[PDB]
C-alpha cells in the first residue's frame, strides 16, 4: 500500500484539493463582508 | 483466518469505512461554527 | 476437549463477542467527548 | 461477574449518565461566558 | 484459604472500595482546575 | 500506610488546600489585568 | 526439513509478506487522522 | 542478512526516503493554512 | 537487613525527601511560566 | 552518524536555513498588510 | 552524584537564572510594542 | 571494564554532552518561532 | 576458543560496531520528526 | 570462603556502591531532558 497506493493518495488529494480549493469561498466571505461594510459607510458619507 | 480471513477483514474495512466518512460530519462540525462565526461577524462589522 | 471442544470454544466468543462490541461505548466515550468539546468551542467561538 | 454484572454496569452508566449530563452545565458555562460578553459588547456599541 | 477466605477477600475488596471512591476526588482534580481556567477565561473575555 | 496513612493524607490536602485557594490570586490575575484594560477604553472613550 | 525446508519457509515469508505489507494500511491510518485534524484545524482557522 | 543485507536497508531508506519527503507536503498542508489564513486576516483589515 | 534495616530505608526516605521537595521548584516552573505568560498578556492587553 | 553526520546535520540546517528566512515573507504578509490598511485609512482621513 | 551533585545542580540553577531573566526582554516585546501602538492611536487621535 | 571503563565511559559523556548542547538549538527553535511570531503580532498591531 | 578465540570476537564486536552506530540513524528518526514537528508548529504560530 | 569471604564481598559492594551511584546521572538524565522540555514550553507560552 506504498507503491500503486501512494499514487492513489496523490490522485485523491488533487482531486479532493476541489473540496479545499471551494472552502476558499467562506474563508473570503469575511473579505466580501469588510468590503460591503467599507462600500456602506463610503456611501453614508458621500 | 488469513486467506479468506483477510478477504472478510477487507470488505468489513470497505462496509466500516461509511462510519469513519459519515464520523467526517463531527469534524467538518468545528469549520462550520468557524463559518458561521466569521458570517456573524461580517454582519456585525456591515 | 479438540473436537466437540473446539466448537463449543467457537460458539463462545460469538457469543461473547457481544460484550467486546458493548465495551466499543467505552472507547467511543473519549471520541464522544471530544465532539462536545469541539461543538461547545463552536458555540463560544459563534 | 459478566452475565447479571454486566447488566448491573450498564444500570450503573445509564444511572451515573446524569452526573455526566450535569457536568454539561459546566462545558456550557464557557458559550455562557461569550454570550453574556458578546451582550456587553453589543450595549457597549448601543 | 478459598472458602471463607473468598468471603474475607471479597468483604476486604468492599470496604477498600471506600479508599478507590477517594482517590476519585483527585482524577476529579483535573476536571476541577479545568473548569476553573474555563471560568477564569470567561471572565477575562466578559 | 492505608488506615491513619488516609486520614494523614486527607488532613495534608486540606491544609494544602491553602496553597491551590492562594494560586487563584494568579488565575484573577488576568480577569484584574481585563478589568484595568476594559476601564482604560472607557475612560479613553469618554 | 532444513534443505527444502528453508527454501519453503523463505518462500512462504516473500508470500505472506503481502499481509505484513497489507497490515500498513492500518498503522497509516493513525497519519491519516493527523493529517485529516490538521486539515480540520486549517479550514478552522481559515 | 548483515553484509549485503545492510546495503539492501540502506539503499531501501534513501528510495523510501521520497515517500517520508511527500509526506512532508501534509506537515506544510497546516503552514499553508495558517499563511492563507493571515492573508485573509490582512484582506479584511484592508 | 529487616530490623534496623527497615529504620535505616525509612529515615534514608525522610531525608533523602529534601530533594524530591526541592526538584517541587522544577515542576512550578511550568506554573511560574504560565502565570509570566498570563502577566505579559494582561499587561499587553493593558 | 554522529562525527561527520553531525557536520552533514549542521552544513543542512544552515543550507536549509534559506527555506525559513524566505517563509519570513508570510510572517512580514500580516505587516504588509497592517501598514496597506493604516496607509488607506490615513488616505480616508486626508 | 546526589549530595554535591544537588548543590552544584542549585548553582547551576542560579547561575542559568541570568538567561531566563534576559528571555523576560522577548516577553516585554509584546507589551512594549503594545505601549508603541497606544502611543500611536493616542498621537493620530490628537 | 568498570575501573578503566567507568572512566572512559566519564569522558565520552563529557565529550559526546557537546552534541546534547549543540541539539539544544533545536529546542530553542520553538521559543525563537514564538519570539518571531509575538514580534510580527506587535509590528502588525502598531 | 577462549585464547585467539577471545581475540577474534573481540574484533568482531569493534567491527560489527559500525552496524550498531549506523542503526542510531533510526533511534535519531524520532528527534528528527520531532524537530521537524515543531519546525512546522513554529511556522504555523508565524 | 563464607568468613573473612562474607567481609571481602560486603567491602566490594560497599566500593562497587560508588558505580551504581554514578549510573544514577542516567536515571537522572530522563528527569533533566522533561525539566529542559517544560522550561522550552514555559518560554515558548512567555
Amino acid at each position: 500500500g506504498v507503491i500503486d497506493t501512494s499514487a492513489v493518495e496523490s490522485a485523491i488529494t488533487d482531486g479532493q484539493g476541489d473540496m479545499k480549493a471551494i472552502g476558499g469561498y467562506i474563508v473570503g466571505a469575511l473579505v466580501i463582508l469588510a468590503v460591503a461594510g467599507l462600500i456602506y459607510s463610503m456611501l453614508r458619507k458621500a
